[PDB]
Formats: C-alpha cells, structure tokens, sequence
C-alpha cells in the first residue's frame, strides 16, 4: 500500500476539471488528481482501487495519504466522458461497429468486477471515460465490496438516479451485481441513442409503477435487434433472472467478432 505512497509535490495542477488535470513531473505525464465526503470513506475508496487491475477500469497510478490534503492519482482519458462524446461525436466514425466495440469494453470491465466480488452502483454513460481509438473505461471510484450472491441495502433516506436504478433499489434501497446489469442495460439504450436520456419526458416519480407493470423503453432507433434483445433481458423485473456480465460480454465478443 505504500508502493502506492506518493510525495503531494510529485504532482502539479494543471487545470481544474474536486477533480484536477495534473501532471506527474518525474514522467512527463499527464494525470487525474482527486483531491479531498468524509475521509475515512475517501481511503477505504483509494484502499479499493489498489486492488483494481483491468483495461477497462481506469488504473490507479498512486496516492497521498500521509497528511491532508489528500490525493487519489489515477491515469488520464483524453476525451472525457462517455456521453458528452457520444452527444458531440462524428457518427460517421462513432458508427454502429463501434458502439459494439464500446459496449463489448464496459462489459468486460464489468465481468471482473462480478468476478472479483465488487459492485459499482452508479453504471451510466456520465462515470464512463474515453480514450484515443474509442478506448472505453469505467471510473471505479465508487465500488463496494460485496460477495457476488449477497445484497448491499443503501442507507435510510439516500436519493438514486431514478432512471438507471433497478427496482429492488428504488423499493428496498437493496443493490446487487444484477441491479448493476439492469443499470448496463440503461448504459446501452444511452449508447444506441448516442447519449439521448432515459424515458423521455417520463415523471421520475412514476418511473416505479410503471416498471412494475413492464413498461419498459422502446428499441431506439438504428438499434439491432439482438442488442435490443439483451437490453430487455437486463430489465428483467426478477434479479436473479437477469443474465451475468460473462454472459453479456460473450454475447457482445460474438457480435463484435462478426
Ligand atoms: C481522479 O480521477 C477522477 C475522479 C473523478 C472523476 O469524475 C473522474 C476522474 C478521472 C479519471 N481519469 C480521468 N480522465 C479524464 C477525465 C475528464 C477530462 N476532461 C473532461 C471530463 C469531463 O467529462 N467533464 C469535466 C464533464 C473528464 C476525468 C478522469
């Protein structure tokens, strides 16, 4: 953890984007700097993404935890997040092939965070980052520790992003790797529509009874049907009747792959 332990004054600020642009001097490199929520909660994240090791999460490159301020170093993605890009992107290029590409990346992100245990909570285009080449990766600055089969229950009064929520969350507060497959599969509606948002027009205090009718969003427009297909499969209303994200990603590498 100390392999970790950086000097405040191995970084500069750049530009403030509390999240900096920064640059880690010895490298020439540009960076990310989170600086300081309580502190105990900002630690327990940094302790977290220590043990975080995959391309599509975005990597930690080090921290400062010995005496306040606090930083959280992770690396850089260019082009900021995912739903400004694919609001503000050329489709020409940002075309249907790539949006397989992006989904088949969150989806493997996604699969090792199932199967290392940790659920992310807030899975939507807005915590997603993009890089050169549409090089996708989810921010894991929010993850939680939590064994695949068990359910985390958010605490008394804490307000959701209604319209990426599953409904065990919007009634019982209760989060699982299945309420995460229900939130990708919102992030896929984002990213088949490039970024339009979710249930348009649609009341946020209706949103609940009428997913418990099986309402359910419309096949966006251009939007194949077998991932439309997959989007409904991750809406179900029963959890554990929702597929895992090692099934998702193999049903999007097969896609991808033809
Ligand atoms: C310390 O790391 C984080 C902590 C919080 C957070 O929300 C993100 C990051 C994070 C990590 N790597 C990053 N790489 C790039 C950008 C980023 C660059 N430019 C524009 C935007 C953007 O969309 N807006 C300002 C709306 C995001 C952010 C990050």
């Amino acid at each position: 953890y100390d392999k970790w332990e950086m000097e405040r004054t191995d970084i500069t600020m750049k530009h403030k984007l509390e999240v900096y642009e920064g640059v880690w001097k010895k490298y020439s490199l540009t960076v990310a700097v989170k600086t300081l929520m309580e502190v105990e909660e900002f630690l327990k994240e940094a302790a977290v993404m220590k043990e975080i090791k995959h391309p599509n999460l975005v990597q930690l490159l080090g921290v400062c935890t010995r005496e306040p301020p606090f930083y959280i170093i992770t690396e850089f993605m260019t082009y900021g997040n995912l739903l400004d890009y694919l609001r503000e992107c050329n489709r020409q290029e940002v075309n249907a092939v790539v949006l397989l590409y992006m989904a088949t990346q969150i989806s493997s992100a996604m699969e090792y965070l199932e199967k290392k245990n940790f659920i992310h909570r807030d899975l939507a285009a807005r915590n997603c980052l993009v890089g050169e080449n549409h090089l996708v990766k989810v921010a894991d600055f929010g993850l939680s520790r939590l064994m695949t089969g068990d359910t985390y229950t958010a605490h008394a009064g804490a307000k959701f992003p209604i319209k990426w929520t599953a409904p065990e969350s919007l009634a019982y507060n209760k989060f699982s790797i299945k309420s995460d497959v229900w939130a990708f599969g919102v992030l896929l509606w984002e990213i088949a529509t490039y970024g339009m948002s979710p249930y348009p027009g649609i009341d946020l205090s209706q949103v609940y009874e009428l997913l418990e009718k099986d309402y359910r969003m419309e096949r966006p427009e251009g939007c194949p049907e077998k991932v439309y297909e997959l989007m409904r499969a991750c809406w179900q209303w029963n959890p554990s009747d929702r597929p895992s994200f090692a099934e998702i990603h193999q049903a999007f590498e097969t896609m991808f792959q033809e």
